[PDB]
RNA sequence: UAAAGAUGAGACGCGUUUUAGAGCUAGAAAUAGCAAGUUAAAAUAAGGCUAGUCCGUUAUCAACUUGAAAAAGUGGCACCGAGUCGGUGCUU
DNA sequence: CGTGATTCCAGCGTCTCATCTTTAACATAGC
DNA sequence: GCTATGTATTGGAATCACG
């Protein structure tokens, strides 16, 4: 057998997988064909790449979910209003009900009346004409005193709860309160009473244009501070003014206060908060508080609400009923302007729905902005238009009732205006009166988010306990739903599990168990010498127990010097002391001991073990509970211990966060032989004083025993993984990929699996760093010479900028137009810290400038710039990285610790989910452990990063076009596989850096190298930085086993040849497409059938309905139709599209779905299923992707020569001026083979891609731009090649030449093309000839 | 210490559809002129059964055999070349 | 009257709370 | 070496020449 290696490249919409024996050569192997083809063996090589969609995260599934349970919602609270109703509305009207359900419905289908809320024409229209909107419904019912009838009070109290509006203040509003100015004079008033010593002037500023601003808060605060030059944005007032605008001022320093008194008026707990403040100052600011509740509820109805408050107890209604009086003044004020001054644009504006104009934006689709856009320069344009013009500006002008800005509208007002409603109509219905409470809490009800879903255990969602088998109605929500138990629940469902415990749960972050454990652990590795002891010592369980009472359980925190002193002086009598382990203090603390010290107020209640569960019981309820009603129902059992007081302290002490070990990791198991836990062992662990991490991992203890044994699925170890949804899917694609590889060769696990992952996924920014660095400097160079964002994309002009004009290593300035001719290098080279950031750059007249190029640049250069580089750094142009590494030579220079750091940098992966994927590997592919408990390393997972890859491609040619075809992925898993392997064989004692598992000084100059580079070795020449050109040995191998690593001769040659493959295992993952049933846009009724129906019996062709269905896989039928007029049973062989809505219908029984659209006699074992991308062959070579029920898509891929894409990649610039200069020579002369690439590209358009027209419009626009630049030219072909790229057809532009997309819509040829199963590496194919059906 | 992403829950405002919002005048009528325009009901993935204030767009999936299904199993090597893979040699 | 070419288009915008991760900053232990 | 501790794209639908 040939031991091989696997090199794999993952992405978010690629997994490139290479195989490697020796020599860098990849295997070609004969594959056996499967199907009724007449193939029986395919050469494959053992390279390719597999491509699927990126994986979506289910946020708009979340969404569109929880959308679906706020409508429920809404539907079950018209459900109860209406039965609140059932009796008394049956008396009046037996079927208003019935109408307003069938209301949707046409009159054709109606089974009532087609006037809902009368149930006749007279009634309607005269109700219509009272009322143009509810809005005056309501503004008459809250006000009138009449009695009304039972269906139009049904109907505003159905408006008011089905719309509500947000819940985001709580408590009670006041409507009434809605003075801006007044209620501020009244607040300024009372400050002034209580603090007459210190007036505020308030006169001469308006109260109402600051605070009533359509802008931020902290701005309108600034604005109201600046007209009080006496008080601050800081101040008392000032406080007060923040909390009124609803930000969260800090009362502690104002009344100073040793607890944080910070309050919030949204806050539900504000009260609790004032209730604080009523015990510590005086009541004497109550009031003052008092007030500034009131002008923060005038602020918030500054903005949403515009009317008189006196004239009625409905301003939402009130102000509506304005809006619509000035949108009917607008209206016939513009109607008569338009008629008077512009008759030809009037049919425009009033009867042109499909424009902008207010036909538009009543009755057809445009918004307030769209209709604002377009009447605005109408407007100019006419005379007398002030008012109209006026209120555009303020976004004012002809506005709806139902706006998009409806929502800042509070909950309160809502209930406020149903509650006036009841109280008024309740002496005419004695129900009314009864379901007052009823009707508020239907309205006022939400689900809290600690309780979920009302589900009764079938939901993946839900975790709410139940006290009794019944409905949740929300009269009864609190008697069934145990809120405690369910908010319990809600925190420990979403909390990590131990490591070491997987089925135990985590305990809380502020425990006193964890605190003490801590502590301990921190204590049992600290020694202490004097200077009687020959040897330090580690502290006795009693001299442990004895220090914390004395230092830890009296201080919030302990320092190393209160330990030498109060201890060792006080108690040992130890004059001198050291300890080990610990710098500046100790950071673990019992900082939850010293609060419930505090609070409780009884150090013995802490000091006694009977307590402990307690404790933590009182812990864990400060953890779980925001709500402080549920935090003080849940202390209510224990309490009888404290005082209420102490429980109101309890209460509104809350802290946050969660621990990492479990509670039985800690003082739950105990050791066998020894009886004692491992809290028990820290306590004491005789004079070894074993740390938990030596407790967890001792040979000789039962603990690590038993957490192997209580430590003990692919798809759910991947789910649980840390990352993005897609690069999820990359890393199961690329295991899935790897146990193909492992089965295609024979079973055999490679040597070695190297995984690179490529990604994850300014000009502004230098501006202002220039700016800001110029204006602390004071130089002149930004005013003589501007520059534009654009322009500093350039290196060499930012780094000019940066240096203020002047060269970094000799003390002289530097001319734009001789920067082509200037040089940038890096202060660390590049063969020892891979840098090419701006903190690494440096732009100099000439390298020979720095002096030693090999070491950090010389001690000279430092004395002659150093201040020089201080004053750039002062200015913020340099960083201080950058500083030191310039001045690193008087520091000792590139010291070989800082070539082993920097080799260090160069070969770890800092992303810890490639480091997941190596875990992954390693546990799948290796499970041999020996009898030492060691893991057998058959496979080593190597781990590598694409910079280098990507750094060796640009050094030795290997270039890469991302947009000619999909190779490059293959290409690239194949060069990591190579250059993996290479650095595993030259440099073997790095595994440990860049290969996962568990196996330095040495290395530089057994030693490898003096240099930190650590890919160089493949140079042919190497550069000496100093231009001192030299040449590496011609066979690079390890020196000490001798095995050749590198063949220059025979490895660059076989690198060429394997890029250059034409042949590649580019596969399209098949997968069944699915998601919304169709496009979520209503359409307008219309005579096609294409239409789906939004209901059942809702026919699309009266009512609308949804169209473009999403097809989830094709299927192939062979049957009969009723062919014609005589019903000719005609065999048929077609595609049929599957939509998603169907899919359900079709998989239960396919046969009488088939049936049903008119297919008669199916072949029940014929039925072949085609998800999409499914790979057909037509012939000649011309493969297609079945992308749709009628779609297809190109499928073959451009296997262009190297030389081609090497000059594509020159000419363009995609991304050593002799370097340059002979790059150029070669774009030149493959100029001259320019046309040749366009001949490959019609050649292959003519073999598969079939589109003559835009192949024609390519030729001509390329003949015609024939005499552009080379660059622009390449560009241009670039742009080309997505015409021949795998995919779905997409639009380009070639110059100012657009073409269009062409579009494969008929998918009849494929019905007598082959058919091809490509498994998840494609080299296990299973063509299938389907002209052989029917 | 600070910042981002993933997941879950609770809520809002719209938006989009059909209907109700008697259009009038004259003109055979088509068609011209004039009036009016803001709102409301219902639905907001078809729907399903486990009938809950539940669930319905995430994740997963080449083909064949077995396995409910999760899963398992189903395919020679070496060499010479290379237009998407061919040809040669040993066993079959 | 089928058929290739050409055109337009797709629901959206907030708020609150909780839990995880991850990236950018460090020290302390271990196996 | 490693683990813990704390600080846009594109398929659908329509429409349009158009032989």
């Amino acid at each position: 057998d040939k031991k091989y290696s696997i090199g794999l490249a993952i992405g978010t919409n690629s997994v490139g997988w290479a195989v490697i024996t020796d020599e860098y050569k990849v295997p070609s192997k004969k594959f056996k064909v499967l199907g009724n083809t007449d193939r029986h063996s395919i050469k494959k090589n053992l390279i390719g790449a597999l491509l699927f969609d990126s994986g979506e995260t289910a946020e708009a599934t979340r969404l569109k979910r929880t959308a679906r349970r706020r409508y429920t919602r809404r539907k079950n609270r018209i459900c109860y209003l209406q039965e609140i109703f059932s009796n008394e509305m049956a008396k009046v009207d037996d079927s208003f009900f019935h109408r307003l359900e069938e209301s949707f419905l046409v009159e054709e289908d109606k089974k009532h009346e087609r006037h809902p809320i009368f149930g006749n024409i007279v009634d309607e229209v005269a109700y219509h004409e009272k009322y143009p909107t509810i809005y005056h419904l309501r503004k008459k019912l809250v006000d009138s005193t009449d009695k009304a009838d039972l269906r139009l009070i049904y109907l505003a109290l159905a408006h008011m709860i089905k719309f509500r509006g947000h819940f985001l203040i709580e408590g009670d509003l006041n409507p009434d309160n809605s003075d801006v100015d007044k209620l501020f004079i009244q607040l300024v008033q009372t400050y002034n009473q209580l603090f007459e010593e210190n007036p505020i002037n308030a006169s001469g500023v308006d109260a109402k244009a600051i605070l009533s601003a359509r802008l931020s808060k902290s701005r309108r605060l600034e604005n109201l501070i600046a007209q009080l030059p006496g008080e601050k944005k800081n101040g008392l007032f000032g406080n007060l003014i923040a909390l009124s605008l609803g930000l969260t001022p800090n009362f502690k320093s104002n009344f100073d206060l040793a607890e944080d008194a910070k309050l919030q008026l949204s806050k539900d707990t504000y009260d609790d908060d004032l209730d604080n403040l009523l015990a510590q100052i005086g009541d004497q600011y109550a009031d003052l508080f008092l007030a500034a509740k009131n002008l923060s509820d005038a602020i918030l109805l500054s903005d949403i609400l515009r009317v008189n408050t006196e004239i009625t107890k409905a301003p939402l209604s009130a102000s509506m009923i304005k809006r619509y009086d000035e949108h009917h003044q607008d209206l016939t004020l513009l109607k008569a302007l338009v008629r008077q001054q512009l008759p030809e644009k009037y049919k425009e504006i009033f009867f042109d729905q499909s424009k902008n104009g207010y036909a538009g934006y009543i009755d057809g689709g445009a918004s307030q902005e769209e209709f604002y856009k377009f009447i605005k320069p109408i407007l100019e344009k006419m005379d007398g238009t002030e008012e109209l013009l006026v209120k555009l500006n303020r976004e004012d002008l002809l506005r709806k009732q139902r706006t998009f800005d409806n929502g800042s509208i509070p909950h309160q007002i809502h209930l406020g205006e149903l509650h006036a409603i009841l109280r008024r109509q309740e002496d005419f219905y004695p129900f009314l009166k009864d379901n007052r409470e009823k009707i508020e809490k239907i309205l006022t009800f939400r689900i809290p988010y600690y309780v979920g879903p009302l589900a009764r255990g079938n939901s993946r969602f839900a975790w709410m306990t139940r006290k009794s088998e019944e409905t949740i109605t929300p009269w009864n929500f609190e008697e069934v739903v145990d809120k405690g138990a369910s908010a319990q629940s809600f925190i420990e469902r979403m909390t990590n599990f131990d490591k070491n415990l997987p089925n135990e749960k985590v305990l809380p972050k502020h425990s006193l168990l964890y605190e003490y454990f801590t502590v301990y652990n921190e204590l049992t590795k600290v020694k202490y010498v004097t200077e009687g002891m020959r040897k330090p010592a580690f502290l006795s369980g009693e001299q442990k127990k004895a220090i914390v009472d004395l230092l830890f359980k009296t201080n919030r925190k302990v320092t190393v010097k209160q330990l030498k002193e109060d201890y060792f002086k006080k108690i040992e009598c130890f004059d001198s002391v050291e300890i080990s382990g610990v710098e500046d203090r100790f950071n673990a603390s019992l900082g939850t001991y010293h609060d419930l010290l505090k609070i409780i107020k009884d150090k013995d209640f802490l000091d006694n073990e009977e307590n402990e569960d307690i404790l933590e019981d009182i812990v864990l309820t400060l953890t779980l509970f925001e709500d402080r009603e549920m935090i003080e129902e849940r202390l209510k059992t224990y309490a009888h211990l404290f005082d209420d007081k102490v429980m109101k302290q309890l209460k509104r002490r809350r802290y946050t966060g969660w621990g990492r070990l479990s509670r039985k990791l800690i003082n739950g198991i105990r050791d066998k032989q020894s009886g004692k836990t491992i809290l028990d062992f820290l306590k004491s662990d005789g004079f070894a004083n074993r740390n938990f991490m030596q407790l967890i991992h001792d040979d000789s203890l039962t603990f690590k025993e038993d957490i192997q044994k209580a430590q003990v699925s692919l798809h759910e170890h991947i789910a649980n993984l840390a990352g993005s949804p897609a690069i999820k899917k990359g890393i199961l694609q690329t295991v899935k990929v790897v146990d193909e590889l492992v089965k295609v060769m024979g079973r055999h696990k490679p040597e070695n699996i190297v995984i690179e992952m490529a990604r994850e996924n300014n000009s502004r920014e230098r501006m202002k760093r220039i700016e800001e660095g110029i204006k602390e400097l004071g130089s002149q160079i930004l005013k003589e010479h501007p520059v534009e964002n654009t322009q500093l994309q350039n290196e060499k002009l930012y780094l000019y900028y940066l240096q203020n004009g002047r060269d970094m290593y000799v003390d002289q300035e530097l001319d734009i137009n001789r920067l082509s001719d200037y040089d940038v290098d890096a202060i660390v080279p590049q063969s020892f810290l891979k840098d090419d950031s701006i903190d690494n750059k440096v732009l100099t007249r000439s390298d020979k400038n720095r002096g030693k190029s090999d070491n950090v640049p010389s001690e000279e250069v430092v004395k002659k710039m150093k201040n020089y580089w201080r004053q750039l750094l002062n200015a913020k142009l340099i960083t201080q990285r950058k500083f030191d590494n310039l001045t690193k030579a008087e520091r000792g220079g590139l010291s070989e610790l800082d070539k082993a750091g920097f080799i260090k940098r160069q070969l770890v992966e800092t992303r810890q989910i490639t480091k997941h994927v190596a875990q992954i590997l390693d546990s799948r592919m290796n499970t041999k452990y020996d009898e030492n408990d060691k893991l057998i390393r058959e496979v080593k997972v190597i781990t590598l990063k694409s910079k280098l890859v990507s750094d060796f491609r640009k050094d030795f040619q290997f270039y890469k076009v991302r947009e000619i075809n999909n190779y490059h992925h293959a290409h690239d898993a194949y060069l990591n596989a190579v250059v993996g392997t290479a650095l595993i064989k030259k440099y073997p004692k790095l595994e440990s850096e860049f290969v996962y598992g568990d196996y330095v000084r040495k290395m530089i100059a057994a030693k490898y190298f003096f240099y930190s580079n650590i890919m160089n070795f493949f140079k042919t020449e190497i550069t000496l930085a100093n231009g001192e050109i030299r040449k590496r040995p011609l066979i690079e191998t390890n020196g000490e086993t001798g095995e050749i690593v590198w063949d220059k001769g025979r490895d660059f040659a076989t690198v060429r040849k394997v890029l250059s493959m034409p042949q590649v295992n580019i596969v399209k993952k098949t997968e069944v497409q699915t998601g919304g049933f169709s496009k979520e846009s209503i359409l307008p009724k219309r005579n096609s059938d294409k239409l789906i129906a939004r209901k059942k019996d809702w026919d699309p062709k009266k009512y609308g309905g949804f169209d473009s269905p999403t097809v989830a896989y094709s299927v192939l039928v062979v049957a009969k139709v009723e062919k014609g007029k005589s019903k000719k049973l005609k065999s048929v062989k077609e595609l049929l599209g599957i939509t998603i809505m169907e899919r359900s219908s079709f998989e239960k029984n396919p046969i009488d779905f088939l049936e049903a659209k008119g297919y008669k006699e199916v072949k029940k074992d014929l039925i072949i299923k085609l998800p999409k991308y499914s790979l057909f062959e037509l012939e000649n070579g011309r493969k297609r992707m079945l992308a749709s029920a009628g779609e297809l898509q190109k499928g073959n891929e451009l296997a262009l020569p190297s030389k081609y894409v090497n000059f594509l990649y020159l000419a363009s610039h995609y991304e050593s001026p002799e370097d340059n200069e002979q790059k150029q020579l070669f774009v030149e002369q493959h100029k001259h083979y320019l046309d040749e690439i366009i001949e490959q590209i019609s050649e292959f358009s003519k073999r598969v891609i079939l589109a003559d027209a835009n192949l024609d419009k390519v030729l001509s626009a390329y003949n015609k731009h024939r005499d552009k630049p080379i660059r622009e030219q390449a560009e241009n072909i670039i742009h080309l090649f997505t015409l021949t790229n795998l995919g779905a057809p997409a639009a380009f532009k070639y110059f100012d030449t657009t073409i269009d997309r062409k579009r494969y819509t008929s998918t009849k040829e494929v019905l007598d093309a082959t058919l091809i199963h490509q498994s998840i590496t494609g080299l296990y194919e299973t063509r299938i000839d389907l002209s052989q059906l029917g």
